[PDB]
């Protein structure tokens, strides 16, 4: 008998999509149905995936194992990159979309395309693949484990689905032959990191909390926004350092030139002094006029080393304590209510400064609403590097408001984030937040003055 949950995939539908976490057996279910179809119809079946650096990355072994398991071996011809039924002449072929877009576009007579590990498939790859499956009554079958809700595959098939889709959600709980080997992994994870367990094993996509303060779409708009809207970085250079703690979590550094972010860096396997040396050296390299570091924890004693590093250079050095009452707390709140009435503390104050800059930039880029570039924020992608930029964005989107019994704005602490969300401390995000603050007044011709 075939897995009953997959019965709807036997009926005709243009799109057949199965999503869920690990151990659901969905790929085995799909392999079985395609083998049974191949035994009965002269179908050409394209097995596709985002990247196929070798044939061993494809589902070919899975199909062979399926054929052997059911006892169908004598019905088939097996080659390194082809399976063919000797009765119907049905054929399976295997290509990576990134690897052979030309070959894929040139394929004719395809009846079924199975895209496996489809969470890896990019918008560009879908746009290439889908128009090629153009035979009347041809079908696209898709199996994936959700990553982020905003990823193209999830958007394309779950959020804004096409006409004539059969969507199944299947997890290990729907697998009557869930392997003990996987049950062992699942329970281990469920206990150790409940949030991660829901993502990996219950197939829950990563999505922004309703309490999140910075949206991914704003960060995308803000990427190279100075190029998009055509302005240049003007202002002081501000750098900041998050020394993390005694644990493994990477240290953070961020630097900006006025409204344009120019560097985001991580500091691995450093003690507190190595970290401060690294960060102050980066600030010197970046031509910083102002440097801040988090002194609320392990960084509380770094003033001496920091000021010594800057000896002979006019660089201001400010210990940032996110737990303190907001800067200028008795001043009117702008954009009888004071700054202190609005924000619980400096961490909230400056995260909202960041969020505000980002939202304004988004409104400018996406909705064409004018804003002063000084009040915006752009990420210089070429300067920062795509890799570090993505790391930063993945942290920023998890920063969350928490309920406050005095109606003030307050955020979850990094310790709370680690404990509830099961993620490392967001030290890149915090480093960028700290460089929102410029408390030290200076001019080339004057003293540094801290009011």
């Amino acid at each position: 008998s075939i897995n009953p949950i997959f019965e709807p995939f036997i009926e005709a539908h243009r799109y057949k999509v199965a999503k869920g976490g690990r151990g659901s057996g969905k790929s085995w279910a799909i392999a079985r149905l395609l083998v049974e179809a191949a035994r009965r119809q002269p179908v050409r079946i394209l097995c596709a995936r985002e990247l196929q650096n070798s044939i061993s990355d494809s589902v070919i072994r899975l199909l062979e194992d399926t054929i052997e398991r059911e006892g169908y071996s004598a019905e088939f011809e097996i080659q390194r990159s082809m399976i063919r039924h000797l009765g119907t002449n049905a054929e399976f072929m295997f290509y990576g979309i990134k690897n052979n877009p030309t070959k894929i576009k040139s394929l004719e007579g395809i009846d079924i395309c199975w895209v496996e590990e489809a969470e890896a498939v990019t918008k560009e790859s879908w746009d290439i693949l889908i128009p090629t499956i153009r035979k009347p009554f041809s079908e696209i079958w898709v199996s994936f484990n959700p990553k982020n809700i905003l990823d193209d595959t999830y958007q394309r098939f779950v959020v804004n689905p096409p006409d004539d889709i059969c969507l199944l959600t299947v997890n290990y709980t729907d697998n009557p032959h869930f392997p003990e080997v996987l049950r062992l992994e699942m329970e281990e994870c469920k206990r150790r990191n409940p949030t991660l367990y829901r993502h990996i094993w219950l197939g829950e996509p990563v999505s922004a909390s309703d309490m999140a303060i910075i949206k991914r779409e704003w960060l995308e708009a803000a990427t190279d926004a100075h190029k998009k809207l055509g302005w240049k970085a003007k202002g002081a250079v501000v750098s900041a350092h998050d020394p993390s703690d005694t644990g493994p979590d990477a240290k953070g550094y961020a630097s900006r030139h006025g409204s344009v972010v120019k560097r985001i860096a991580e500091g691995l396997l450093m003690d507190i002094n190595e970290g401060a040396d690294w960060a102050t050296s980066l600030a010197i390299e970046d031509g910083a006029d102002h440097y801040l570091w988090d002194g609320d924890g392990v960084g509380a004693g770094l003033r001496r080393q920091t000021t010594e590093a800057f000896s002979g250079k006019k660089i201001t050095a400010t210990m940032f304590k996110g737990s303190e009452s907001p800067f200028d707390e008795d001043a009117p709140y702008q954009a009888v209510r004071t700054i202190g009435d609005v924000f619980r503390n400096k961490r909230a104050q400056f995260y909202y400064a960041l969020a505000d800059r980002l939202y304004l930039t988004y409104r400018a880029v996406v909705h064409g609403e004018y804003a002063d570039p000084d009040d915006m924020l752009s990420f210089d992608k070429e300067a920062i590097g795509e890799k570090m930029l993505e790391k930063l964005f993945a942290e920023l989107t998890q920063i969350q408001r928490k309920f406050n019994n005095n109606g003030k704005l307050e955020l979850m602490t990094k310790v709370e984030m680690k404990q509830k969300l099961g993620i490392p401390s967001p030290n890149l995000a915090d480093a960028l937040m700290m460089c929102m603050h410029c408390p030290a007044l200076v001019r080339e011709e004057t003293e540094i003055y801290v009011p």
